[PDB]
């Protein structure tokens, strides 16, 4: 069993965090908020980086690139950003989706964007141009989860249509649809299994080739918000996930036992992120909480 303790609180956002994601080289953790800010922080001593700025409304979420060099953003403005982490500066606005920007993704070679939103679209952009390459027609209702694969071949989408949809990154087309709302989906790191979490309090590991469910974890409060869900590699294999009863729940892998509960948080624990090399956790949670939370295992 991991045995993560609280290291740090991050203050600083005057809204709900909406979504928090450690740069690949481990350095920093970015954090997106209602508050229309993203804000940066050392990975290891919580110290406040800087503030970027520069949407117009809330921001849902964040994501970096492989190099660590830039940030994309996803915006209730009905744009997603690209911006240059070491200057602050807006690079690129992406515009073209109808409504909410809700979720975003670089590929690994990072240079696509993938994005999801109300409007019910998944779009496929160029990070060099900004423009749109692709607008895929992949769901019914709003896109809560994109998801690039280990190489970028392949893109996984979840909605609250109740679908999972794995998309062909190159052309578009879709190759597989995996029915409660699905209010996250994201690829394992070798790119064989899906984790989905669905809105009745349930998270399902499936076999993306042979499309069937493996394991079910159970015992946290999910039935209105699209919570982060993570896959824990660097000590134990657990799957880390918030909580709308105000915890981080960490289950181990293979025995679907929850084996610990993270308390501190005052309000939903909307995302979950893990250090790429440490066993270290990042907690963000709603506007009754605001605050950012650093924990430690030794395993
Ligand atoms: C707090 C905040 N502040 C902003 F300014 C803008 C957005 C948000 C926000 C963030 C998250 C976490 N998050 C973000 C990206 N990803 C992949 C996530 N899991 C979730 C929600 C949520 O649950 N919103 C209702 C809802 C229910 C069902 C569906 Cl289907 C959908 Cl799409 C949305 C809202």
């Amino acid at each position: 069993k991991p045995n993560y303790a609280l290291k740090f609180t991050l203050a600083g956002h005057t809204k709900a965090v909406s979504s928090v994601k450690f740069s690949p080289n481990g350095e920093w953790l970015a954090s997106s908020s209602a508050d229309k800010l993203i804000k940066i922080w050392g990975a290891y001593d919580g110290k406040f980086e800087k503030t970027i700025s520069g949407h117009k409304l809330g921001i849902s979420d964040v994501a970096w690139s492989s190099d660590s060099n830039l940030l994309v953003s996803a915006s209730d403005d009905k744009t997603l950003k690209i911006w240059d982490v070491s200057s602050g500066k807006c690079l690129k606005t992406l515009k073209g989706h109808s409504n909410y920007v809700f979720c975003c993704n670089f590929n690994p070679q990072s240079n696509l964007i993938v994005s999801g939103s109300f409007d019910e679209s998944v779009r496929i952009w160029d990070v060099k141009t900004g423009k749109c390459l692709k607008t895929l027609p992949a769901h019914s209702d709003p896109v809560s989860a994109v998801h690039f694969n280990r190489d970028g071949s392949l893109i996984v989408s979840s909605s609250y249509d109740g679908l999972c949809r794995i998309w062909d990154t190159a052309s578009g087309q879709c190759l597989k649809t995996l029915n409660p709302p699905v209010s996250f989906v994201k690829f394992s790191p070798n790119g064989k299994y899906i984790l989905a979490a669905t809105l009745d309090n349930t998270l399902k590991l499936w076999d993306y080739s042979k499309g069937k469910c493996l394991k079910t974890y159970t015992g946290h409060k999910n039935e209105k918000y699209c919570i982060f869900a993570n896959f824990s590699v660097t000590g134990g294999k657990w799957i880390v996930s918030g909580s709308e009863d105000n915890l981080v729940y960490i289950w181990n892998l293979q025995t679907k036992e929850i084996v610990q509960k993270l308390q501190g948080h005052t309000d939903v624990v909307i995302s979950t992120a893990c250090h790429p090399t440490e066993n270290i956790i990042a907690s963000a949670a709603l506007e009754n909480d605001k605050t950012i939370k650093l924990w430690k295992s030794d395993c």
